[PDB]
């Protein structure tokens, strides 16, 4: 749980962290959280130069002109909550991916803001964020694994990440009581996507993740009457929390095909 602020202070950390992000001039790139600016320093000073701003989403109005004092015009704040902004309205225009996006996420934030950042993957460069360790470790978790969840198979369908760096608590003032962790993420290319429809995907993994923990026999049991999951071969002795984002890529398939006409 949040308890007040926690700034990142340790200078060794925060320049591991902006040599992972090789922010670079020339790119467009939105900081969500920028906190007291411990990485927007750092990633002004690589990335911007008069008439090429990073852009930054906060809702603090106390953080936000502190930010605006230090940083100038070399800072394009976007005033307002990261979860109900849209995103597509800092890309550049075309048809080419164009926006880098960063942050330190809290934890109750960090499921519904990578989530709604889904719908902006095809205009989204990459994504780098800090977040704790047991969010991270849940993005990049194999199946059948303590952390593997409705999450994990969402992101891994969309995106390829990787976890770049640990981050302990001593790197903040005031430490949490928390590790956290720097992660990467790259959305596939349209042609590099599995050939489902997302829509009926999200479907099946959000009925298999209803009860993690039971058999599948249950939990997809709603689709029972459409296809016969057990006659294809599909094991529903096993749990949502078992299965491959290949194997509900495979089952959406099959929902898909029994849907089928024409």
């Amino acid at each position: 749980k949040r308890f007040g602020q926690n700034f990142l202070v340790d200078h060794g950390v925060i320049d591991a962290i902006v040599a992972a992000i090789r922010p670079e001039r020339g790119e467009r790139m939105v900081e969500i959280g920028p906190g007291l600016g411990a990485l927007t320093g750092p990633v002004i000073a690589r990335l911007a130069t008069p008439g090429s701003p990073l852009h930054a989403v906060e809702l603090d109005r106390d953080l936000i002109g502190r930010l605006e004092q230090r940083f100038g015009e070399l800072l394009e704040l976007h005033a307002g909550d990261a979860l109900t902004f849209d995103f597509g309205s800092i890309a550049r225009p075309g048809d080419e991916p164009s926006l880098r996006i960063i942050g330190n996420l809290p934890y109750n934030i960090s499921s519904p803001l990578l989530f709604h950042l889904m719908s902006f993957a095809p205009v989204v460069i990459d994504q780098h964020f800090m977040l704790q360790n047991e969010v991270v470790e849940r993005m990049v978790a194999e199946p059948g694994t303590k952390a593997f969840s409705r999450l994990s198979v969402m992101l891994q369908y969309r995106y390829v990440m990787d976890k770049l760096i640990d981050v302990p608590p001593e790197s903040f003032q005031p430490p949490p009581k928390v590790d956290s962790a720097i992660v990467r993420m790259i959305p596939h290319a349209p042609h590099e996507l599995p050939a489902v429809d997302p829509a009926v995907l999200g479907e099946v993994v959000t009925a298999a993740f209803s009860q993690r923990r039971k058999m599948l026999r249950n939990t997809l049991g709603g689709y029972r009457d459409l296809v016969d999951f057990d006659a294809l071969g599909f094991d529903l002795a096993r749990r949502a929390e078992d299965i491959g984002v290949d194997e509900y890529v495979r089952v959406a398939q099959a929902v898909a095909s029994a849907r089928a006409s024409g």
